[PDB]
C-alpha cells in the first residue's frame, strides 16, 4: 500500500528466493544429468539432449494446469475467499489434459524426431518409455508447484524440489539411458506423494465449474511457451547458416543466461503472486507500488549480473570451451547481452504481474508481437549486408529493451481504467 | 432485425432467404474442387496424389485465413446491428489479411514441400509457385466475403462465387490442355486457374467498393484477439482429426476408401449447416449490438430447429439410400458395405449437426469466440477419440456420432446460460 522499500522487498525476497532456488536446482539437475549420460556414449548424449530440448513443446502445454491455478489462487487468497474449489478443479484439469500425452504423446515425439538418425530415435524411445507413464503425475506436481506459489508459500516447493532433485540424481546414478528417464519418473512420483502427504493431512496447500476460467486463462500461456520455442528455434537456425563453431556457442550462452532466466522467473512468479493477491483484494494502488519497487530492485540485481557478464567474458567459459575462435564469440555474446539484462528484469516483472492480475492473454501479445517486429525480422532483413553473428545478438539486446518498454507502457494504461 | 415475437414462418422465410447465397458459395466450391481434381486426373497419377494431398494440406494452410474473416465477419455484424459506422472496420480488416499473408508469401512455398514427408513433390512445386504469388489477393477476397455476409448481403458473394467458378472453366480446362494454343502448364495450370480466379473476383470486389461505394464508404488488437481463437479452432482440429483417422487407418485401403468417400457424400449434405451457421452468426451479431437480446434468442431458437428438421430429412435420405450414394464412387463391394454402414452412423448425427453449427455460429456473433475453441477440442478427446481408444470400425464411427451429439447438449447449455444472463 505505502510500506517503504525494505518492507516490500522483504515480503518479496522471502518468497522469490525459493523459486530462484527451485529453478537453479533444475539447472544443476539437468547439467549433472548431462554429465551422467555423458559417461555412456556420444549417441546417448545426442538422444538425451535432443529429446530433452524437444520436450519444450510437450513439456510446455502444462501452462494450463500451472497458470490457470496460479493466477486464480492468488486473487482468491487476496480476497480472503476459500481457494479450495480451484485446487480440486486444478488437479482435475491437469489430469484431464495430461491424458492426450499419456497415449498419443510419445508417438508424437517420435514423429517429430523423424522429421538426427534412426538409432537416436530408438534410444530416445527407451529414454521416454517410463517418462510418459507418469506424465499425469508430473502434471499434478506442476499444478501443486503452481498452487503453493499462489498462496505465498514457495518454501514448500523449495524443500520438495531439493528432495525431488536429490532423488532424481540418485536414482539416475544407480540405474545408469532408460535409467535416466526412470530418474525423472521416480522423482516425480516421490514429489507427488510428498505433496499428497502434506495436503490432505496437514492441509498445507489448502483445506465447481470454473473450468471456463482456468482454461481461458491458461490457454494463452500454453500458446506463448510453445509458439515461443518454435520462434526461438527459427532465430537459432539463423545462426546455423554461417559456420558451426559460432553455432555451438549459443548452446553455452543458454546456460550462461540460464541463471539470470531462473532468477527473473522466480521474481516473475513472485510478482505474479503479489499482483494477484493485490488485485483480488481490490487493492490496485497497492500492486502498482509493489510491482514498481520489485522492478526497481530486480533491475539493480540484473544490472549487477549483466555487468558481471560484460566484465568477465572468457572467465566464465574456460571450463566449458578451451580453443581459439570460441572465447571470442561467447565473449562478444555476453558483452552484447550484458546491457539488456535490466530490460529482462522489467519485462519479466511486468509480464508476470499482469498474469497474476488476470491479463494472461497479454504476454503472447507482447512477446510474440514484439519478437518478430523487432528481433528476427530486422536481422532477417539486414543480415544480407553484414555477414557476422553480431547482428542477431545486438538486435536481441535492442529488442529486449523495446520489449521492456512495451510492458511498462501497457501496464500504466491497464491500471488507469482500474482507478 | 428479428423482434422477440415474429411468427416462426416470418423468420424461417427470412433465414433461408439469406442462408441460400452462402449455401451457393459453399456449393459450387465443391464443383470447383471436383472439376479441378478431374482435370488433374486427366494426366499423371502422381498429379492426382499431389493435388489431393495439396488441397487436403491447403485446408490447414487456410486456417490462418479466418483471422481476417472472423475478425470482420463478427464485428461488422454488430456494427451494422447497432447502426454504427462500419467502414473503418472494413478497411482495417482488408488491410490485415494482406499484411498477415506475406508470411505465407516468400517463406511458405517450400514449407509445403517440407511438411510433405519424389516426382510428386516436384509436381507440388509446379503448383505452389503461382498460387502463393497472389495469395494476398485471395486473403483479401476472403475478407471481402466476410464483410459481405457480416453486413447482411450474401447474394453479392454468391454471384462473385459463380463468376469465379466459371473462371475455373477455360482458365483451367484450357491452361491444363491448351485449346487457346497456350503451352500445357501441366499441374501448374491448376495453380494459375485458382490464382486467376481470385484476380477476377478482386476486380468485381475492388470495383463495387469504389464505383458503387460497395455498401459503404488504431485498434485492430480487437480483431486479432477475435480471430486468433477461430484460427486455433480450425488449425488444431484438423491436426487432431488426423489423429482420429489413424484409428481407421489400421484396416487397409478398403476402409480408407470408405472414410474418404464418406467425406465426399458428407460434404454434399454439409453445406446446408455451414451456410445456416454463417447466417446465424450474422443474425446473432446484428441483434446483439442492437440490444435486441430476446429477438436474438428467438431467431437462433427458430433457425436451430428449422435446420434440425432439414438435417433430419437429409440424414433420413442418407440412411435410407446409402447404397445408391456410394455406387457412383465405389465398385469394390466391401467398400460399398463399409460406406453404407458409415452413412447409417452419420445420418443419425445429422440433426445434431444442426444445433452444433447454429449455436457455434451464434456465439461467434456475440463476441465469445473462444467457446468453439475449447468446446470442439475438449469434446474430441473426452468423447470421440478416447472412448473409441478404450473399446477397440463401427466403434470409432458410432462414438463420432454421439460425440457430435453430446457437442449439441454442451453448445446449448453454454448458450442458454450465457444468453439468459444477458437478460
Amino acid at each position: 500500500p505505502n510500506e517503504p522499500y525494505l518492507s516490500v522487498i522483504k515480503k518479496v525476497v522471502k518468497l522469490s528466493i525459493p523459486i530462484i532456488v527451485v529453478n537453479l536446482l533444475y539447472t544443476v539437475e539437468n547439467m549433472i544429468s548431462m554429465i551422467l549420460v555423458s559417461s555412456i556414449s556420444p549417441s546417448a548424449v545426442a538422444a538425451t539432449g535432443f529429446s530433452l530440448s524437444l520436450l519444450w513443446f510437450i513439456y510446455s502445454l502444462m501452462a494450463l494446469s500451472y497458470s490457470g491455478t496460479n493466477i486464480l489462487i492468488a486473487q482468491f487468497v487476496g480476497a480472503k475467499k476459500d481457494p479450495s474449489p480451484i485446487l480440486i478443479n486444478g488437479l482435475f484439469l491437469s489430469f484431464l489434459i495430461s491424458l492426450p500425452l499419456f497415449f498419443y504423446g510419445k508417438d508424437f515425439v517420435l514423429f517429430l524426431m523423424k522429421v538426427a538418425s534412426e538409432t537416436v530415435r530408438s534410444l530416445a524411445k527407451e529414454y521416454l518409455t517410463p517418462i510418459f507413464w507418469f506424465i499425469p503425475i508430473g502434471f499434478l506436481t506442476n499444478t501443486f508447484y503452481g498452487a503453493y506459489n499462489g498462496a505465498g508459500d514457495t518454501k514448500t516447493p523449495m524443500k520438495v524440489a531439493i528432495i525431488m532433485n536429490l532423488t532424481h540424481i540418485g536414482t539416475a546414478y544407480t540405474l545408469i539411458v532408460e535409467g535416466a528417464g526412470w530418474g525423472i519418473a521416480i522423482s516425480e512420483i516421490l514429489a507427488f506423494f510428498i505433496y499428497t502427504f502434506l495436503l490432505i493431512f496437514f492441509k498445507k496447500p489448502f483445506p465447481p465449474k470454473l473450468l471456463f476460467k482456468m482454461v481461458r486463462l491458461g490457454t494463452p500461456t500454453a500458446l506463448e511457451r510453445a509458439i515461443t520455442t518454435l520462434s526461438f528455434n527459427v532465430f537459432v537456425g539463423f545462426l546455423a547458416k554461417f559456420g558451426d563453431k559460432v553455432l555451438a556457442a549459443h548452446q553455452i550462452g543458454l546456460r550462461i543466461e540460464s541463471i539470470s532466466f531462473m532468477i527473473g522467473f522466480g521474481v516473475m512468479i513472485a510478482s505474479t503472486t503479489l499482483a494477484g493477491q493485490n488485485y483480488g483484494a481490490r487493492n490496485y494502488r497497492g500492486m502498482v507500488h509493489a510491482v514498481n519497487t520489485s522492478a526497481h530492485f530486480t533491475a539493480l540485481v540484473m544490472s549487477l549480473t549483466g555487468l558481471i557478464l560484460i566484465l568477465f567474458p572468457h572467465y566464465l567459459v574456460y571450463p566449458f570451451s578451451r580453443d581459439p575462435e570460441v572465447i571470442e564469440w561467447a565473449s562478444y555474446y555476453l558483452q552484447i547481452v550484458g546491457i539488456s539484462q535490466p530490460a529482462m528484469a522489467y519485462a519479466s516483472i511486468y509480464s508476470g504481474a499482469l498474469k497474476g492480475m488476470g491479463k494472461t492473454h497479454i504476454p503472447l501479445f507482447v512477446n510474440i508481437s514484439s519478437f518478430w517486429l523487432f528481433r528476427i525480422i530486422p536481422s532477417y532483413f539486414l543480415l544480407k549486408v553484414i555477414h557476422s553473428p553480431l547482428v542477431p545478438w545486438g538486435f536481441m539486446t535492442f529488442e529486449t529493451a523495446v520489449r521492456a518498454l512495451f510492458y511498462y507502457t501497457v501496464f500504466k494504461k491497464v491500471v488507469g481504467k482500474l482507478l
